[PDB]
């Protein structure tokens, strides 16, 4: 497995913590679609709008099973920290169509 995740469950965006890597969810699309990190730097995407959206990385990505975030609601987050260099694409499980990638260096 090449993440960890500091919380299950989605928090509010208020409690996004201090220095974080933010990804806007906003008008249907990862609103930093390329995002460049370092090995151990926590990810946190925050949903800006109605409809809710996850983060979705499939099979062989994030490890050997698939990694389905849950909803975010709107004005809620969710983060990830990323513990091995590579490109990891996602996408949102009901909208497939949106996709973006974490590059790890
Ligand atoms: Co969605």
């Amino acid at each position: 497995d090449k993440a960890t995740i500091p919380s299950e469950s989605p928090f509010a965006a208020a409690e996004v913590a201090d220095g974080a890597i933010v990804v806007d969810i906003a008008k249907m699309k990862y609103e930093t679609p390329e995002l460049h990190v370092k090995v151990g730097d926590t990810v946190t995407w925050i949903n800006r709008e109605a409809m809710p959206h996850n983060v979705h990385f499939v099979a062989g990505v994030l490890g050997e099973a698939a990694l389905k975030g849950p909803m975010m609601k709107k004005e809620q987050a969710y983060s990830l920290t990323f513990t091995e260099a590579g490109t990891y694409d996602y996408h949102c499980t009901p909208h497939p169509f949106m996709r973006g990638k974490v590059v790890v260096e």
